[PDB]
Formats: C-alpha cells, structure tokens, sequence
C-alpha cells in the first residue's frame, strides 16, 4: 500500500523525531503511544476494508458506510496524534 | 500535488463517514457529549499538560473505539441481508470493546483527579 | 436508565462469550491483570501507572476487536474459500503493535523511575 507507506512513513518519522529530543520518559512515551495509536487503528481499518470486500459486488449505504468510518476512525486517531503532540510540544 | 489530493479524498471520506456515524445512530451521540464535555471540562481546569492529554486522550479514546464499533455493526447489518441468522456475537464483542474504554477513561480520570485533587 | 443497560448486558453475555469461546485470549488476558496489579503495587507517579496501565489497557481494547473481526470471518468462511484471509492477519498484526508498545512503555517507563 502506497498511502500505507505514506502515513507509515510520518509514524516512523515522527516515533524517531521524538527520540533525537531529549524529553520526559513519560512524554517520550505519549508521543509514541499517540503516533502509534494511530498506526494500530489504520491496520483496523485495512482489516475491516478487507471483510467488506469478501462479500458483495454492489455498492451499500450498508457496506460503504463501513469503510468511511473506518476511514474516519483513522482521522481521529490523527487529530489526537496532532492534538497531543501539540499540547506536549507547547510546554517545551 | 496529484500526492496531496489522495489526502482531502480521505477527509471527504471521513467526514460523510463521521456524519454517517452521527446520523445512523442515536447512541453515538450520548458519547459525543460526555466526550466533548470530559475534554472542555479538561481543558479549562488547571492542571499539568501531560495529564490533560491524559485526561483527553482517555476521553478521546473511548469516542475512537465507538466508531469502530459502528462500523462493525455496519457490516454485520450488511450479512443481516444476505444471510439470514445473526449470532451477534460480533456486535456483543463490540459493544465489550466500548465498555472497556469507558473504564479506563474514569479510572484515568479518577486516578489523575485522585492524584492531583 | 434502561435504554443504554441492555448493552452492558450484551457487554457481559459478550465477553463471557470472549473469555470461553477463546482460549488464546487467556494468555494476554492473565498477562495484563497480572500488569495491572503489578503496575498498582509498585509505588510511583500516578501518571506513570496511568501510562503503565494505559498501555496494557490499550492491548486488551484491541484484542477484543480482534475477536471481533474473527467472528466475522466465522460466519462468512463457514462454507466458502476466502482470498480475504489476511482480514484476521492484520486484526493480529494489530495486536502486536499494541504489545510492542506496551514493551517500549514499560521499558521506557521503568528505565526512567530506575
């Protein structure tokens, strides 16, 4: 997957960006956690697009409301991504 | 650019995803609310960034595993109508899964109003 | 109060089914109380045992997805042959992540109080 690829590339990015700073173990753990939390539910959501294609060839409000929110489960995630990497970085 | 755009298709996704979410379902919202609440209510009290995120991110949380929860209900409604017996043993997991997070989420926020308070 | 209850009952009826149905589940399921109580009775800052517990809890909430997703697949490739097999595959690809960081945290965690 390209944008697998893609977003994995800014979660090992961002998981080795938060080891080059010296930072709070416990900081050092909330910014991998999060970014890591992200990378748990995108896989979910790889996992959850592959059900959905085993059965059916048509389109559904049923089957297609599954994959976007799944992709919108993904969104979260990143928000929360930004939002504690955010609130973490202001201090410093 | 052409890289760029695969990105907002993404967010379309989401948000008519979300909405999805938000509209189909009733109990959705009685989270949205104790989760808005919980993160405002945690962002005007005074207290120490980390256990804001904390706090939030164990709010936040809680709504993220909500939305997988829709969308597994989604797909079992989806074989509600091409098979049909249901075992909703699926839909009994997830409603588990949701539960657990809540948990957390008061015992997060027990533990850190304890601590602090 | 009846209206959201009956899923606390579907929760149980659910989990009961989780607990017995799997017997894998045990293993990471004896391993995080176990992490919990031990994360409880080592004396430290009340963010870290969060943050220590967090991160187990975090394995637990997805495992059960997992068993989930596998409930999924049961009723479908009942009969059939499944291409989509993989649908499992990252449902424990996940897992492991969540273990993984639950390794990291609590050596992360545990180098700093030591």
């Amino acid at each position: 997957e390209a944008a697998f690829r893609q977003e994995g590339v800014a979660v090992l990015l961002a998981v080795v960006i938060a080891c080059w700073l010296d930072v709070d173990a416990i900081t050092r753990v909330l910014l991998i956690s999060s970014v890591m939390l992200v990378m748990i539910v995108e896989i979910l959501n790889s996992a959850i697009e592959a059900v959905v294609d085993r059965i059916g060839s048509e389109y559904h409000e049923l089957s297609g409301r599954a994959k976007d929110m799944g992709s919108a489960a993904v969104l979260i995630a990143i928000i929360v991504a930004v939002i504690t990497w955010c609130i973490l970085l202001w201090s410093h």
